[PDB]
């Protein structure tokens, strides 16, 4: 019959502990053997992945890696790590704009990338929006802008899925 | 829909959605408003649209003006403002029942005249339940409120969309 | 007519009247396994609203252990606990070291499966009341950081093997798993 073609952006976002990393490495086992492990945790699993560390400007560093062409799927881990490192990679991290400006250049990067990816990509993201508003403008602008970065990626993204107590709630599939 | 209840996170998209399902219910639009980011949604508002300041008794004031009889629809920003002012404006914001009784009977006012009310409302309102129970009194107690006020306006509502990353989820739909 | 259920949300979201609406659908004589140790609004208004052929086990710790000695498994038509949450925060205050994540961890873990097992050979099904904590802002305390994160491994364990699995936003629950 006909082929079917599997979801080429996957967006899983969830609370603490809520099994997100486990279901999208289920999700990036499903893309193939050899996966491309982008791991954003700041530093200054089956045994065919690899891992490619890279806490800043995912686009440029996974381009140059030319690793795309060597992978079945890439899995980013993650992005609420990433907006954090975003924002104490600024010169004074209680202003909003700076920050905001640099999370969403970094995640349009990571948009424009996926665009031509000729391999799928699963990325995992925190929702951090909804308990009581903090106090320190800091804490509120993380907030802010990690609202933002996965408003971009959920819109891009072909499916979206909200991880509860480790059972994904579909948000968006096409 | 008569009453539609659109709540979510920080930074979920849920002004956006309401802001498009008010633009759906016609071009006279009463923006019911309870209070950087004002700056934003001030700077952009239809001005086909009579924007209404009403910080606390909102059934009163928009039953008084009028404009019921005069606009398309109602959009209500925000059930999250209307809870805290109803908190602080209590003798002891610590102490519960009371505010939640002032509370009770906002929202009670509010739903018999959306049940009365010639035009559709939709309602914004945030979900701030979800992460660690804050230690003063006073912000617990907020988050009880809301979550009953929410919970009031879940129930009489006609569709319910809770907001996930810019996407609707439908909690309850006709 | 489901074996395990797991009603879980946020606070105040209409978990425990939901939770309460299924249990009165298991029959008239219900356990209730509660786990708060006393807030008395809370368990006042709560007590309030409990039907009179409901029996109330206060258990803070040790809920398998303690309802399979009560015997009263057997007496009821069945259970709703609640709620896994204070379980938890009780797992994690009675450690002697409540910055230290790895034997509060341990514990809960086998408060959870004890509860597990007694549930699978339970003949009366059970619903199961649990918060979702892990949606704000990551706090700034280590005790706060552990008790979250067992919270989660918990509730992920608990829906693992419950037979359905709702999601309360505001007071509306989400079917995340259904048999
Ligand atoms: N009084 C008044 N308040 C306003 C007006 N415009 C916006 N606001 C308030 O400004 C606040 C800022 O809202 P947002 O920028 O959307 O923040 P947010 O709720 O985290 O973002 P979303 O989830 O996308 O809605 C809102 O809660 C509104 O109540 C206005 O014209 N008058
Ligand atoms: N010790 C004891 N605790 C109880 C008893 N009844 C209720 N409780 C506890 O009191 C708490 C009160 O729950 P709620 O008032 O509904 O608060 P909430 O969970 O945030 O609100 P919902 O989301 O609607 O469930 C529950 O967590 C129970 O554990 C009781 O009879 N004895
Ligand atoms: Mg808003
Ligand atoms: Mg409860």
């Amino acid at each position: 019959g006909l082929v079917p073609r599997g979801s080429h952006m996957t967006l899983v976002l969830g609370g603490i502990r809520s099994g997100k990393s486990q279901y999208a490495e289920q999700i990036a086992a499903g893309f193939g053997k050899k996966i491309l492990y982008v791991a954003t945790a700041e530093v200054w699993r089956p045994k065919s992945w690899l891992t490619l560390e890279c806490p800043r400007h995912v686009a440029s560093a996974v381009g140059e890696s030319g690793l795309l062409d060597q992978v079945d799927g890439v899995i980013l881990e993650c992005v609420t790590l990433l907006s954090s490192n975003t924002l104490y990679a600024q010169k004074d991290p209680t202003d909003y704009e700076p920050f905001q400006e640099a999370l969403i250049e970094e995640i349009e990067a990571l948009k424009k990338l996926i665009r031509q990816s000729p391999v799928p990509w699963v990325l995992v993201s925190s929702e951090t929006g909804m308990g009581i508003s903090q106090s320190d403008a800091e804490t509120r602008h993380y907030c802010d802008g990690l609202g933002i970065a996965n408003q971009l990626l959920a819109k891009s993204a072909d499916e979206v899925y909200f991880m509860v107590a480790g059972l994904p709630l579909t948000v968006k599939k096409g």
